[PDB]
This record gives structure tokens, sequence and C-alpha cells, in this order.
């Protein structure tokens, strides 16, 4: 059914993680580590295969999928661009719905399948052109991720970065804060891209 990352209840408009150098105040520039812009059917990947790559018990993938709805589950493979010092590291997300809601967005960093960091934010709907928009713009990246990126940047070989990234995942759960029904669940897995190629991504439906 799904052709992009979203459902009929909540569509991802844009997502990106970036850094702006200290000199961005003079001449502006931002480096994008990963970036999705949503301005045929998607491919499918069975969710059982990636269970162990995300935490267990409550808030883990199997219990989340168990809860449903199954069509709300996506996997995004990222080729991150780590080719960009004390600048600003940020994440920005924008979603769109037909109805007015208060969203709770939970993001989980997992390492070898265990939760390491979690950030939980709420966002109330804002009524715009015929539809509601939810704007979580310019969240400071947590210090864990910034230090991770700084070290990962420093590894002498790409396949080493890739081996390290094999064990690092992010799970993003968006729910209706009032009714607790799940709206969107996105599993992110990561590889490093090659210098001249910037960030790229591939989106899959998660089935069972
Ligand atoms: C810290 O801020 C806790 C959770 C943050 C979630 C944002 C993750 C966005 C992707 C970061 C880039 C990863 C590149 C390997």
């Amino acid at each position: 059914q799904a052709r992009g990352l979203g459902t009929a209840r909540l569509q991802l408009v844009e997502f990106s993680a970036f850094v702006e150098p200290p000199d961005a105040v003079d001449s502006y520039q931002r480096h994008l580590f990963v970036h999705i812009s949503q301005h045929p059917p998607l491919e499918s990947v069975d969710v059982r295969q990636i269970y162990d790559k995300f935490p267990e018990k409550k808030g883990g993938l199997r219990e989340l999928y168990d809860r449903g709805p199954p069509h709300a589950f996506f996997l995004v493979k990222f080729w991150a661009d780590l080719n960009w010092s004390g600048g600003f590291y940020g994440v920005s997300s924008q979603y769109e719905s037909l109805e007015h809601m208060t969203l709770t967005c939970s993001s989980k960093v997992c390492s070898f399948g265990k939760q390491v960091v979690e950030k939980v934010e709420t966002e109330r709907a804002q009524l715009e052109d015929g539809r509601f928009v939810y704007r979580l713009l310019r969240s400071p990246m947590c210090e864990y991720l910034v230090n991770f990126l700084h070290k990962l940047r420093q590894l002498p070989e790409r396949y080493m970065m890739n081996s390290v990234l094999e064990n690092f995942t992010i799970l993003q759960v968006v729910t209706n804060r009032d009714t607790q029904e799940l709206l969107l669940c996105t599993a992110y897995v990561f590889e490093v891209s090659t210098s001249e190629r910037g960030a790229q991504h591939h989106i899959y439906r998660l089935v069972r």
C-alpha cells in the first residue's frame, strides 16, 4: 500500500540531521549527515529479522509490532555523510496530518540491541494550508551522538566505520499523546557513504 514514509494519519515531510560550522554566522552552510525530503509501492522487509537489533521487552520492536497498526512500521537504511570543531549539531523533523493531534515523539539510540539514549518530545498541531503541521525543528543533538560522530569520523577505514555502524541503530516512535495509539514507527540502520556521494537513504515497509 504505502509509497512513502507515512500513513493516511501522519506523513513525514522532512527529516535531517546536520551540523553548521562555527563560521555559519558569517557565510551560512550546513552539512547534512542524513536527510529525507518528501515534497510505486515501497519495498518490504520482514520485521522478525531486525528484532535483535532493537531493545527487548517494553518499547521493543516485537511488542510495538504486536500492538499495531502494522502499516505504520518502516525501516530506513541511511548512508551517512561523515565528510564535513565545535559547531551546532541538530535534528529537524516535520510531519503532516489531516487531523489535529498532540504528538509524542520518542527516539531511541540502541547499541548492540540495548537502549543507550532516549529523547521524548511532544508537539501540538499547528493549523496551516488545509492541513495540520508538526514542527520539531533544530533539536540540539545529544552529546552522546555528537561524540560518537566525532570518533566515528576518525576511524582510518570505511569498512571499520561500517563494522562499528553495524551495531548502532535508532528507533523513532510517534504516538497520539492523548489516545496513545501509535502513528508511525521508524527503524533506522546506518552505513557510511563515500566522500563524493552525499547522504542517501532507502525506505522499506516492515511486514510480518
Ligand atoms: C540524542 O539527541 C538522542 C536521540 C537523537 C535522535 C536523532 C538521530 C538523528 C540521526 C543522527 C545522525 C546519525 C548519523 C550516523
